[PDB]
Formats: structure tokens, sequence, C-alpha cells
């Protein structure tokens, strides 16, 4: 439910002060990077969404480009300003990185989960060659990594406690819609009930 | 998901049963229809309830592949109380090793036991999380969106969604990839790594 991000109405709104013709060829490079920050920025948060503090990340990133805009707004005709406004937001994607660095290196197994990731894709592209997958779902997504690597032991723990998680909001879920004597419906559930 | 042809019918159970039309041959009878029971009740157990475990198709065919057999002697001894007997006490040592399989599996496997008391412990949390929550949706998406938007601090289920969000996004793009498209190895830090 995004509102920290600047519309593409209000972004025009901010470049048309800069109405003076020097400030023109700058006003160029602004729009720029201005763009590169957009796409820097939903990156994050359509390649790093399994990472809790990815919010957090996006978010500084537009509070602190709200302040630019802030600048650039009482001051879109210095050039000078606007030269050093394309650096600050250099800065902040520069700072998002180092944040996304930051937490992915302080979650222990999260370097080594990603490289796995990375390594089993690559192998995917093996053994997905001219196997036309077409299908949509997390689901069929996910039952495709098991169906190929089922045997590897990062996606063998994914896949059991996945089942497991699963089978247990199921079952809350049931309990809730009015069941019970569930408490002996598989081990799993009489130890979820004990 | 191995659960087909394998298992008897109870139509195939009955005729099974028929069989040991004798009348000393009755009391046993009774018994013995009651170890086939829990021995189908202890096979589909293992089929909901460790279905997350690789091996658990392996151990509920060996179950039913051991079965038949007995079957075969039942058919044709159907009468032969001491037989009977002797067939009970194979059932139980049926499912006597397949409890032994799926230890031995769960053991090999390290974290599985751990995984396992954890997702126990957030299920019982969630039985106070989502006390009137009116929680309704089909797919393992929402099932474990929901454990993501629950827990998203716990250790474990912080491995999994990152853990899952990468596996996901390899297997789209690769599909992708096979779909015509290149220039993908500068759509993500990860699509550049993947393609490399």
């Amino acid at each position: 439910l995004n509102n920290v991000v600047f519309t593409n109405k209000e972004l025009e709104d901010i470049y048309n002060l800069s109405n003076k013709e020097e400030t023109k060829e700058v006003l160029k490079l602004f729009k720029l990077k201005v763009n590169q920050f957009y796409r820097h920025a939903f990156g994050i948060v359509n390649d790093y969404n399994g990472l809790l503090e990815y919010k957090e990340i996006f978010n500084m990133m537009f509070l602190k480009l709200s302040v630019v805009f802030d600048t650039q707004r009482k001051e879109a005709n210095n050039v000078e300003q606007i030269k050093r406004n394309i650096a600050i937001l250099d800065e902040i994607m520069a700072k998002a990185d180092n944040d996304l660095s930051y937490f992915i290196s302080q979650n222990k197994n999260f370097q080594e989960l990603w490289d796995k990731a990375v390594k089993l894709t690559k192998e995917m592209k093996i053994k997905l060659k001219g196997q036309k997958l077409d299908l949509r779902d997390g689901e069929v997504a996910i039952n495709k990594v098991r169906e190929l690597f089922g045997s590897d032991k990062n996606v063998k723990e994914l896949w059991w406690f996945r089942s497991l998680l699963v089978k247990g909001v199921y079952l809350i879920k049931r309990y809730y819609e009015g069941d019970i004597e569930l408490a002996t419906t598989s081990d799993f559930a009489k130890a979820v009930f004990e």
C-alpha cells in the first residue's frame, strides 16, 4: 500500500520548476538518476522480499529521497546544488546496498543459502533445458525444486520443515472450525495438542 | 505420492477374510482382522505425518509389499490357526521395521528433529495467534505466507523464507531464459551471479 513513493505526476511537477535554460542539461542528468533510483529501490523490493529488513531499507530510501526533493523544489535552478543532489542519490543507493549486505551477512546461514540457491539455479539451467515448464504459483515453483533436488541437504530441510508448518496451520484452522478429536489425527497433531 | 494400487481394497480384504470359514479359525480371525486394521492405520499414519520425509513413499510401499506376501500365506492357509497367529506376529514385525526406517532416516538428516520440534512449537503458538482470526484459504502459499506473517522473526522460518524466495526466483528466471529472453544477466544481483 505504497504512499511513500512519489507518483510520476509528482515527479513531473518537480522537474518543471527547473524551467531556466542552463538548469536544463543538468535537469537531464537529474531525471536520469531519479529513474536509476526507482529501479534500484524496487529491485530491492522484489529481489530481497525474503529478507525481513527489506521494507525498512526501501522506506529509508524514499524518506531520504523526499528530503532531496525538498531541496530541489526550492532550488530547482541551482545547477551546482542539483549536481550535488545527484551525488546524494548515489549516496542513498550505496547505503541501501550496504544495509542489504550487513543484514544478509548477519543472518548466520543467509550467505550459504544464497550461494546454494545460486548453485541449484545454475543447475536448473541444465535440468530444465527444453522442459517447457509453464505454471504460476510459489507452490508449483517450489514443488519443481523438490522434484529436481529432493536429495539436496538444504532443499530437504526446507521441504520437511515446510510440510510440517503447512500441516500445522491447516489443522489449527480445522480446530477453530469446530472439530477436535484431531489430537489423534497424526503424531504431529497429538504433539501439538498435548 | 505413493498411495495407489499397492493397497488392498476393503473388498479384497473381505474376500481374504472369508476363506477363514471353519469354526475354530474364527476367534483367531477376529484378531487377524484387528491387526490388519492397525496395520492400515499405522501405514497411512506414515503417509500423512511424514510426507515431508523423502523416504516416506519407500517405507509405505515396503509395508504393503511385505503385507501382500503375508496375504499369500493367509490365502492358502486361511484355517491354519497357528499360522494365522504367526502372521499376526509378522504384521507386528513389519510395522516395527517401518518405525525403524522412519527413525533411521530422520536421524540421518541432522536437523530434522529440531525442525519438527520447532514446527510443533510454532503450531502450538498458532493456536493462540489465530484464535478467532477466521483464516480460510487454500494453497501451500497462503499457508506458508501466514507462517511468515506471524513468525517472520523466528530463526528457522527466516531461513526457510530466505532460501525459499531465492529458489522460486531462480526457477522463474530460468523459465524466462528458456522462453527466449536473456539480458536477464542484469535483472538482479541474483541473476547476474546465476549467469556468470
